[PDB]
């Protein structure tokens, strides 16, 4: 009855009850599934967050630049969902760009310190997640990371844009490995939602010139989508994320399924 | 427990067991549809095949280049649904070139009058398909049309490259439209599959130039494929088709999901 | 000292000095290109036009629809310049949709008819010039058409849209045909430019929300630019055209070039 | 007469005599440009490489990853060229991926200090090149940056197409600040040339599983490329270079033209 009946899947990414994370795990659970959470630095906080899904799940520690934490996680979650269990999916939500790669600071202005933080963290990891967990996943398993469209350049998204053109490139190599053990490897490139991370792009740009940009963007995104968007829902990225780790597409791989309302097709 | 347990469908295309229509009508069927199905010209054949479903459904008369059976299609698929029900679904599986515009004929020797047929049946009919069946579908619906990825050339595909390039444009159009209904419109971009159409042109090439080309393309396709390629087997092209069929595609219209293995992600 | 020293072109397209054809002509012949021109239907009015490019050239009569012109155009070019001497360059400056296919007609009130017509003109034409005239042109040659992104649906544009996307598509075969002959094929995405074509795509659409529309399409070109864009001004986009007819741009083909300001390359 | 007279043409990227950069700077050079060049640690022996060019350059040193070089460089330029000048272009030609992150090793075995550094020198460096050089930039000017297709994965480039996918996104912001100073930025992606670079790459997979699959690629090209490919020859990308620092594509930015004989539009 549920899509991921019997699934045992992994999901990163919570911060809040907004996380795109957090209504992946929650339809994910609605949908039968068996999860396993890892969180970032705020275990506490997320604890109290991840308390509001419809059922318990182990939390572990997962800091994605974090050597000791990749070479233990496999390990850590066999521990969690027992031996001889496998993972049937993986979830990587992570993002994260310093605060001079995004928003109102010149785009020249960020150090590649800062740009290359920004990489490793909402890029390269989701191939040190992939290498860490094809390990422990079974045949006909399931990887999903979130993308935002960054074929065109923008106000404001600026080196994230940069990071989430690496991710995509990034996805299409993951999903040659994981094609030896029976797995693909898919992005979803959500519409925008309003997330902490969300939030933190707009806000900081409010007054200036990029958040008049911002606006426009905003006010685009339902006009173009052919069926509206909503920027406060996402169940309906949830659900697509849900479709990926189901057997319901089973010859995508390497790819990019957009759930942003239609809006990617149209001009405007 | 059916991904579509509850819904109506409407499926075009079936003309062999092999049909890419037939597979997705019984993965339909299998997942709890109520399928009312369109053929073309072979009706009496076309129903030895459709006896072989799971379930008996009605089958209707559609020729596409008809006006008069477009003109009362709504009306026939209403007698068969029962009055004050409407469809949630509607798939076309429906291609045609003449022969001059596909295989060993050379490119330029295509008279636009071919051309131009072709055209028609694989392209401008998404959109008058579309325009007669909007009118009976139930907000939340799905359109799903066939494409084959038509973004590069290739050998002997030739005039079908250019009707299915027109598809998606087309595609883009039709979810502008589709939208007004609450409803999506999406093409899956399959790998190939050995249908009667696919034999026809495989078939019509051996010995010839064009069919060392297509067997390279053939070999090619299961290698660059990072979870393989087997084109026997419609069902995960079909499994594609009733995703979109389905509720787990919400934020998805004007847009293309590739059902190939991934092949279109990898350069080799 | 002239970039197309030397060479000879035939340039169709040319109805009014707004033309793009018009300025590709002019560039040409000020850049040292001996040019042949053809022109459609409204020859006398035509000549008053060509008497205002620097140079006289002889103008000669095709209709791409017309199957007797097409059969006769290498002989009527040859004899204008001179047996013994063939072409460099052939450019297809050519489109036409039926006011049902463009506009504020909707979308799906098109008959295929008319949209079958805005085709051959539009798109088929491409290879029905390629066809005609490669047989008088040297090696180290270039065909170029003109192409508005078809990328994305758009308002108004409507079944031209689908025409763009068969004429990319045909193009890439163009190329295929053309690299025989040592010929490059390419088409020039332009920005809007105002001509009689856009002139009467914008003033079809005044008073009605289509002209809404268009409105906002034409603010946010010049926005979305990184280097602004001009619509009265051809001249960037004729150029352009030239350097895909000079040797130049020599290992590119089957592809398209954007002469729009940046602007399909950011999002806004 | 030269398509660049009286330019002055920055050129990063020579080691060799087969350096992509070497040609560029050559065809500059031999259409009237006046150039200054860049070159990273071993300056006498590139040197002896500036001395085969057809005429006397300032060699300037560049390590794009020091950022003292960077601070200092529009000052060393503009003594070079003389005060009162500026650039009109700049070719960034510049690579480099450590071992770890292609060939042969594997993708996951990559650690991310290895992919870190390819990024900064691959994809970043375009953008601190453009920030260090546009304030001694006239407009009308150019800067032009290396690619190759990164828009699939492959085999052996692994890390490398990562940063081409990175460059690509960089290129776009870089044409957002560029325009305010009236300056186009586009990537020339070219087909493969036998550099040091390729040599590299083939060469550390000389008889490994990787190597059949490369070959595969250099066969494959010429056979795709409708005008052929020819990977001795660096000429014809070198013109395309030309060809965007010159006056004659002016509105294209933000962007990437194809010099790789048409292979990227073929699919086989
Ligand atoms: N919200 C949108 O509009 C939108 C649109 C498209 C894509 N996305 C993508 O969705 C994903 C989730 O973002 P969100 O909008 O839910 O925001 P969010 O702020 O809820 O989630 C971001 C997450 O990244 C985690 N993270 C940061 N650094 C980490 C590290 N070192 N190790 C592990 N985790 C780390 C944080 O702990 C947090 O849980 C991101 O990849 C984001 O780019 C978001
Ligand atoms: N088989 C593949 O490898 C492959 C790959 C990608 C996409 N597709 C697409 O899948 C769809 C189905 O093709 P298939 O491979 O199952 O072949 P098929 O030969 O089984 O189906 C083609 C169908 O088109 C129908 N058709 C033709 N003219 C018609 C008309 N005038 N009115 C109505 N229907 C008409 C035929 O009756 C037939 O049922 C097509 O759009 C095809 O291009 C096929
Ligand atoms: N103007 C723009 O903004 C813009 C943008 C992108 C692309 N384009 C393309 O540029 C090309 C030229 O259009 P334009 O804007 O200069 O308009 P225009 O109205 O000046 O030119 C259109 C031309 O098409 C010709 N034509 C129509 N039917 C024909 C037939 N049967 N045989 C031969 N020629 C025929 C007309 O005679 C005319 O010369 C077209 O392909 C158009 O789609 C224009
Ligand atoms: N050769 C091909 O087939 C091919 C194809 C497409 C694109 N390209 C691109 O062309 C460009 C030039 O490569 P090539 O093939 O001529 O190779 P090459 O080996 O001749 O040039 C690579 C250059 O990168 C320079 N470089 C490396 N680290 C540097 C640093 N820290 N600071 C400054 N410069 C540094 C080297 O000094 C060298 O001059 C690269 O961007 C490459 O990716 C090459
Ligand atoms: C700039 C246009 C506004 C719409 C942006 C849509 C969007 C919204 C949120 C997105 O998700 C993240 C996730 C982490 C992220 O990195 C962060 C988050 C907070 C602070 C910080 O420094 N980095 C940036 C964006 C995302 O990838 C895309
Ligand atoms: C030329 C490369 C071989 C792989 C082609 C993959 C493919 C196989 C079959 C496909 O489906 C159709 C359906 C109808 C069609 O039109 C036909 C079919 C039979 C005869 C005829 O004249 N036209 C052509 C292809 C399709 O769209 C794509
Ligand atoms: C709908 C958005 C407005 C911007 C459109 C930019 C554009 C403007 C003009 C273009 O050129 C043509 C050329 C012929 C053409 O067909 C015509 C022209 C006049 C009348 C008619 O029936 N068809 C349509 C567009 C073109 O291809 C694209
Ligand atoms: C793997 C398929 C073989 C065809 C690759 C075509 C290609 C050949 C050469 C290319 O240029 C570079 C330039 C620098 C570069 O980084 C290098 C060069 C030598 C050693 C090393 O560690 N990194 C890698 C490739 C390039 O970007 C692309
Ligand atoms: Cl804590
Ligand atoms: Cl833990
Ligand atoms: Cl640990
Ligand atoms: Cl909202
Ligand atoms: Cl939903
Ligand atoms: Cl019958
Ligand atoms: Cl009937
Ligand atoms: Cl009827
Ligand atoms: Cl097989
Ligand atoms: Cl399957
Ligand atoms: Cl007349
Ligand atoms: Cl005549
Ligand atoms: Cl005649
Ligand atoms: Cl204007
Ligand atoms: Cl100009
Ligand atoms: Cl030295
Ligand atoms: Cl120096
Ligand atoms: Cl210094
Ligand atoms: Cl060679
Ligand atoms: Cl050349
Ligand atoms: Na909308
Ligand atoms: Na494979
Ligand atoms: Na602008
Ligand atoms: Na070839």
């Amino acid at each position: 009855t549920g899509l991921l009946d019997g699934k045992r899947i992994l999901v990163s990414g919570i911060i809040t009850d907004s996380s795109i994370a957090f209504h992946i795990a929650r339809v994910a659970q609605e949908q039968g599934a068996q999860l396993v959470l890892t969180g970032f630095d705020r275990l506490r906080l997320i604890q109290r967050i991840t308390d509001r899904l419809p059922a318990k799940a182990p939390l572990l520690e997962l800091d994605v630049q974090n050597e000791e934490h990749l070479a233990s996680l496999a390990g850590r979650v066999t521990e969690a969902i027992g031996a001889g269990n496998k993972l049937d999916g993986v979830v990587h939500s992570i993002g994260f760009m310093p605060q001079t790669g995004m928003g109102i600071n010149p785009f020249f202005d960020a150090p590649y310190a800062d740009v290359s933080k920004g990489i490793h963290i909402s890029a390269y990891s989701y191939a040190s997640m992939a290498k860490a967990l094809l390990p422990i996943m079974n045949p006909g398993g399931s990887i999903v990371g979130m993308d935002f469209d960054p074929s065109r350049a923008m106000p404001a998204y600026n080196w994230m844009t940069v990071a989430k053109s690496a991710l995509e490139s990034v996805n299409r190599f993951v999903a040659r490995e994981a094609g030896k053990y029976g797995v693909r490897s898919n992005l979803v490139a959500a519409g925008p939602i309003r997330t902490l991370a969300m939030s933190a792009i707009v806000g900081g740009a409010l007054g200036e010139e990029a958040g008049a940009q911002i606006q426009l963007l905003e006010e685009g995104w339902d006009q173009r989508a052919p069926i509206g968007w909503n920027m406060k829902d996402a169940t309906p990225v949830a659900k697509t994320v849900c479709a990926l780790l189901s057997d319901w597409l089973p010859a995508t791989t390497g790819d990019i399924i957009y759930a942003d309302g239609g809006a990617h097709t149209q001009l405007l």
